């Protein structure tokens, strides 16, 4: 009733991803294209902490949905990966441009080709890692720019709601980047009542797949393994 699936293509063409999809901002999974991206058989958890155990890197704990709710500190992988994926408390290596820090790891992955129907320059695309134990929850909230989210490790729950429906998800506006004030999966409907009756695609994403999330589509998503996500952000 209120949840569709997420649609699923194998290598659209340019033209048809962009005539269907990107104009008119819908949401589609994209198969067959990150695929054989060598960070696929590459990136273990031991291949991370070989090559990037060292560096460090900011990590997030808290509530994201206020801005008190939350901080980040400042580690290195081999600390964060002992205090919060091996063995108790939460924490996620979250939008940090580890390609800039690590440009080797740029070796294992590829700008899709989709990205040239964009005007922007390839150089100014933003890539991030997000690296975290299952239980990672980003709160329902838009980014500015167009999206393709591409899983390497684990998989992802992720709920997606249209712009058009910004009115059912009471957003703060305190920020652009704006950020909704309900929990997705554990919401007061007296609080929030417009929520109950808005509808949303969802899906589970798995290793090699890519997620579009067009520009301002509101989005929501929980780990449900060890997970390691790499985002474009472009337009
Ligand atoms: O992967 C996550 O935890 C959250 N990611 C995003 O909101 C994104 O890529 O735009
Ligand atoms: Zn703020
Ligand atoms: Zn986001």
């Amino acid at each position: 009733m209120l949840e569709k699936t997420v649609p699923r293509l194998h290598r659209p063409s340019l033209q048809h991803f962009r005539e269907q999809f990107l104009v008119p901002g819908r949401p589609v999974i994209l198969k067959g294209v990150a695929d054989h991206w060598p960070c696929m058989q590459k990136w273990s958890l031991e291949y991370i902490q070989e090559i990037a155990g060292c560096r460090t890197v900011p990590v997030e704990v808290g509530s994201r949905y206020t801005d008190e709710e939350w901080s980040q500190t400042l580690m290195t992988v081999n600390e964060f990966i002992s205090k919060y994926i091996v063995n108790r408390d939460v924490g996620y290596l979250a939008q940090h441009q580890l390609f800039d820090q690590i440009p080797e790891l740029k070796q294992d992955i590829s700008i899709p080709d989709y990205c040239s129907l964009g005007d922007g320059e390839e150089e100014e695309i933003t890539i991030n890692a997000w690296f975290g134990p299952q239980g990672t929850i980003s709160p329902l909230h838009q980014d500015p720019q167009q999206n393709f989210l591409v899983q390497v490790m684990g998989r992802k729950y992720i709920r997606l709601y249209s712009p058009q429906e910004s009115g059912a998800l009471y957003p703060h506006d305190t920020h652009l980047h704006n950020t909704s004030q309900v929990d997705v999966e554990n919401p007061d409907l007296e609080k929030f009542p417009k929520f109950a009756k808005a509808p949303f695609l969802s899906c589970i994403l798995s290793p090699g797949e890519i997620l579009f999330i067009p520009v301002k589509y509101w989005h929501y998503v929980r780990a449900l393994d060890l997970s390691f996500s790499v985002s474009f952000w472009w337009s």
